[PDB]
């Protein structure tokens, strides 16, 4: 609601080459494959709305990524990755239009190796916020976000195998205790298995500050799959924490759309976020799940 | 019982056809994947291009559409600058001075196909912008710029036809309200529009796919696809000159993706040659793209005046 978060140990905006100067934002977390670092980016012209594609970028230098020409691209917004049963699960939002107007959107899921991803399922109509994680016992955890009916409710369910991911499973997910989130809307960008067996969630939450301001903040919480309880909900980042950048339009002046965290050698983490729907940056923050266990999941493909 | 009405015409075509040449296209830069069910070739900025459906031979419904630049005779390579499209069966047309690009976007549920619709993009060939989808489970939607500057739309429910003023006006509602064309020439064949051309007469030259299920005495069931053409009067919805113009056996040999596709040619369209004949491009056996050199199929109804010179 009104927290008192406004310590950062460093910050940067990433540079992206090979996309004709287009904006790149709302990225996946970085991942490794075959001795290199990669990231998926949402690529869009600054002056175009709902004209995104998701592109695979290879890290080529400090804070610098270049489109990898071998990879196919995906007709998707807000790409994301996770490791399930030793392979990549990749997703994003596929937008349908009717005569230029958005009419539908759904999450599309791919699995395989990073240069050989195969489409296997979509989530339900008008559900953007779906994230997967491998649980300690090898089941697959699924976070869902029920947004269509004016409500903003988060669900959680499990499946045994990734090709069991269906509309029916997602739609029937049991609701989590959402009372910690208050009037915020959103959900996880990246979910992590912790050494405790709990799940560390790095999430995006939106608020109207009261005419209103739209705020999109980087948040975290810890989730217990055994009880459906939520712990330690907090704000961990805002757009003002990142280096300045002119937002895509003025109404996005307080918009950070989180990507996720990466652990550092020094025990702190890089919090990656889309900012202003124009850029990707990171801030260096304290480990947000401190006391609930260390991250044991990885994106080392 | 009720053998498809098209079988006699298919058999007669195989007896009576005139083929002046043939080739299978070669594709570089897709890791040995199959490339089939292409767009027609087009030109842009002094080069020749074609969009291809790219899929591993032993994978079903795992396609992407890739832009290929022409390297040499019958040879194309993936153009690395282009984005790729998560689509089957890509196609192009020129409308109001720009490219309209389309293909089929497949939705799955737990690995199983649950839906598919045509997605449309517009712009220049390396800068295509998504603007609309057709209705659920309608693959074969084709556009053409009419003699009067309106946009003609062919639909498949039975083939329908309707018009719009500007490409942004292409909606599910417009497509679903299309009036049915004269069905009587087509009989009981399954089929759909492929590339549509404006003719100098103001009529439309339509390249189409038509086919049927064939049970074989001892053999397995084939899904025949043949390359067909007809001429269409947009004022009356009348169809002229419906005929077969290509079959898989006309093209160079290629082992089909699965045995039921041993007589599947899924047409792409025609390209005029300097000698007044045409290259008929087709997907063959869902594994390759080829062309056969044929007589101009709209002979007597006017010259093609539409273009894909972008
Ligand atoms: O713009 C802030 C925030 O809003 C949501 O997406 C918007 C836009 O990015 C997207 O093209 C359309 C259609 O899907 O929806 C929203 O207008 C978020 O999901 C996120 O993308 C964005 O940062
Ligand atoms: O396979 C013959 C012919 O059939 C249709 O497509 C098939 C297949 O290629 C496609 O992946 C799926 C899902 O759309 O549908 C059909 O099984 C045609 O549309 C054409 O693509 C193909 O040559």
């Amino acid at each position: 609601a009104k927290e008192a978060f406004e310590k950062i140990y460093g910050k940067a905006i990433l540079s992206f080459d090979g996309v004709n100067g287009y904006d790149v934002y709302n990225c996946s977390i970085p991942f490794t494959y075959d001795g290199k670092t990669y990231i998926f980016g949402r690529v869009e012209k600054k002056d175009e709305w709902v004209h995104s594609n998701s592109i695979l970028f290879e890290k080529v230098g400090e804070n610098r990524y270049r489109r990898h020409p071998a990879s196919i691209t995906y007709n998707l917004e807000n790409p994301f990755v996770v490791k399930i049963h030793g392979e990549m699960v990749f997703g994003g939002t596929h937008v349908t239009k009717n005569g230029g107007k958005v009419s539908d959107y759904r999450c599309e899921f791919y699995h395989g190796t990073p240069f050989n991803l195969k489409y296997f399922s979509s989530g339900p109509s008008k559900m953007k916020d779906i994230r997967l994680v491998e649980l300690a016992d090898g089941k697959i955890g699924i976070f869902t976000h029920f947004r269509t009916e004016g409500s903003c409710l988060t669900g959680f369910t499990t499946i045994d195998k990734v090709e069991d991911l269906t509309v029916e499973v997602i739609n029937s997910a049991k609701l989590i205790n959402h009372r910690p989130f208050g009037d915020a809307w959103g959900g996880p960008s990246q979910v992590y298995l912790l050494s405790s067996g709990l799940l560390g969630c790095i999430s995006h939450h939106g608020y109207l500050l009261d005419i209103q301001l739209r705020i999109y903040a980087c948040t975290s919480f810890v989730f217990d799959p055994a009880t459906y309880e939520v712990y330690n909900f907090k704000i961990i980042g805002t757009k003002g924490c990142f280096p300045p950048c002119e937002p895509k339009l003025p109404h996005l002046a307080d918009c950070a759309f989180v990507s996720g965290i990466e652990m550092r050698n020094d025990g702190k983490c890089n919090l990656y976020s889309g900012i202003g729907d124009v850029a990707e940056g990171y801030i260096v923050i304290d480990y947000p799940f401190e006391g609930y266990g260390k991250i044991v999941s990885d994106v080392a493909f």
